[PDB]
C-alpha cells in the first residue's frame, strides 16, 4: 500500500541530498526504513574511519584560514553581552527584534549579534594598530524565531569588518566574491533595505539570504565612538552548509542531538 505521511516523514529524516531512492516504489515502509537506515550507519562509519570533523568546527576553521591570510585579525569575544549594548545598536523595548532576545539577567543577554563587539575592538585596536583596522570574528548567537526553515534560534555568525583606507562598496563585493567563490557557494549581489542598520547589499543564493552587509559610515557611528569610514558584513554559518551540502532544511546544519553533518542520530 501507499506510504502516509508519518512515514514518508520518518524516511525523509532518514534521506540524504545524494541518495536516488524513488519513494513510488513497489516496496514497503520496513524495507525502505532498513535500507535507508543502513546508508546512513554506513556514512558515520565512515566519517569515523576516516575525517572525523564537525561540518560546522571545520567550516569555522576555513573561513578563519581565509580571514587571517587576507590580513584580518581574529577576535573571540563574549557571547554574553550587556543589554545595553543592544539598545545603543538602535534597538527599543517597544520596537520588534527587542521580543527577540534571549535575556538572563536584568543586565546581561545572549548577544544576537556581534556588531557590539566589533565596534568596541576597533575604537579600541585603532589607538594601537596601522590603518586600515581588519577585523573579523566567527561565533554563537542566539535570537527566539518562529521560523524553523530557514531560521534557527542557536546559530554560527562570521562577521568581518573593515575600518580606515579602503572602505568602499566595490572591496566590500572583492572579498565577499573571493569568499564565496573559496567555498564554492553560487550567489548574486543586490542592493536592497534593511533597517537593522539602514541601505544594505544582499548576497542572495535564490530567495535565500547569506548575508546582509554594509558600506559605512553611518549615524549610528558615534555611539560607538567610531568617525572613520567601514565596510563590514555578516553571514550564518549553517546557511553557508545548508547551501553547499544542499540540505533541505537547516536544522541539519544547526548544533544538534538530531543530526551529525546531515546525518540522523536516531537510527
Ligand atoms: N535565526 C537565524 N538563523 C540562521 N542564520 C541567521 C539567523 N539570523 C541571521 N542569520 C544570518 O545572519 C546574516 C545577517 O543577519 P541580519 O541581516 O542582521 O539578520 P536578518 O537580516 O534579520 N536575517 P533574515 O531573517 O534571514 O532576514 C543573515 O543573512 C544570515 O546569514
Ligand atoms: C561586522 C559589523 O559591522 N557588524 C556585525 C553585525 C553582526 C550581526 C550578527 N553577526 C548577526 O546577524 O547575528
Amino acid at each position: 500500500p501507499a506510504l502516509t505521511k508519518s512515514q514518508t516523514d520518518r524516511l525523509e529524516v532518514l534521506l540524504n541530498p545524494k541518495d536516488e531512492i524513488s519513494l513510488n516504489s513497489g516496496k514497503p515502509f520496513r524495507e525502505l526504513e532498513s535500507e535507508l537506515l543502513s546508508r546512513r550507519k554506513k556514512d558515520l562509519q565512515q566519517i569515523y574511519a576516516e575525517e572525523r570533523e564537525n561540518y560546522l568546527g571545520k567550516l569555522e576553521r576555513e573561513i578563519t584560514r581565509f580571514f587571517v591570510d587576507r590580513g584580518f585579525l581574529e577576535i573571540k569575544s563574549p557571547i554574553l553581552i550587556p543589554l545595553e549594548y543592544i539598545e545603543r545598536m538602535g534597538i527599543d523595548n517597544d520596537t520588534e527584534l527587542s521580543k527577540q532576545i534571549f535575556r538572563v539577567d536584568k543586565n546581561f543577554c545572549l548577544r544576537p549579534m556581534v556588531a557590539p563587539n566589533i565596534f568596541n575592538y576597533a575604537r579600541k585596536l585603532d589607538r594601537a594598530l596601522p590603518d586600515p583596522i581588519k577585523i573579523f570574528e566567527i561565533g554563537p548567537c542566539y535570537r527566539k524565531e518562529s521560523d524553523g526553515k530557514e531560521h534557527l534560534e542557536e546559530f554560527t555568525m562570521l562577521n568581518f569588518f573593515q575600518m580606515g583606507s579602503g572602505c568602499t562598496r566595490e572591496n566590500l563585493e572583492s572579498i565577499i566574491t573571493d569568499f564565496l567563490n573559496h567555498l564554492g557557494i553560487d550567489f548574486k549581489i543586490v542592493g536592497d533595505s534593511c533597517s537593522v542598520y539602514g541601505d544594505t547589499l544582499d548576497v542572495m543564493h535564490g530567495d535565500l539570504e547569506l548575508s546582509s552587509a554594509v558600506v559605512g559610515p553611518i549615524p549610528l557611528d558615534r555611539e560607538w565612538g567610531i568617525d572613520k569610514p567601514w565596510i563590514g558584513a555578516g553571514f550564518g554559518l549553517e546557511r553557508l552548509l545548508k547551501v553547499k551540502h544542499d540540505f533541505k532544511n537547516i536544522k541539519r546544519a544547526a548544533r544538534s542531538e538530531s543530526y551529525y553533518n546531515g546525518i540522523s542520530t536516531n537510527l
